[PDB]
């Protein structure tokens, strides 16, 4: 069973987890990755229920279970705020252009 289902992608906590931790890190070092310059600013003009307060970050969350580190970042995505705290986990599979919707 998956923790999280984004469109056909399944992901355990365990996933979220570790993907989480390689965003944050990145954020503290002021560093980013990729051609998207991940992890970014993410703003929640959507309204989704998050439950923890902003500022929010987007990190890339692989089907693979591999961790991002560059190249194409597929369409998932795991949001973190300031103080680490998981918002959670959505996708622009589902999603007209670039928008978002959340993973179940
Ligand atoms: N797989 C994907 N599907 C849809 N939009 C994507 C995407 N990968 C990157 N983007 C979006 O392409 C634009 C450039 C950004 O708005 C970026 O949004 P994101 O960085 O929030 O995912
Ligand atoms: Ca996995």
């Amino acid at each position: 069973a998956c923790d999280y289902t984004c469109g056909s992608n399944c992901y355990s906590s365990s996933d979220v987890s570790t993907a989480q931790a390689a965003g944050y890190k990145l954020h503290e070092d002021g560093e980013t990755v990729g051609s998207n310059s991940y992890p970014h600013k993410y703003n929640n003009w959507e309204g989704f229920d998050f439950s923890v307060s902003s500022p929010y970050y987007e990190w890339p969350i692989l089907s693979s279970g591999d961790v991002y580190s560059g190249g194409s970042p597929g369409a998932d995505r795991v949001v973190f705020n300031e103080n680490n705290q998981l918002a959670g986990v959505i996708t622009h599979t589902g999603a007209s252009g670039n928008n978002f919707v959340e993973c179940t």
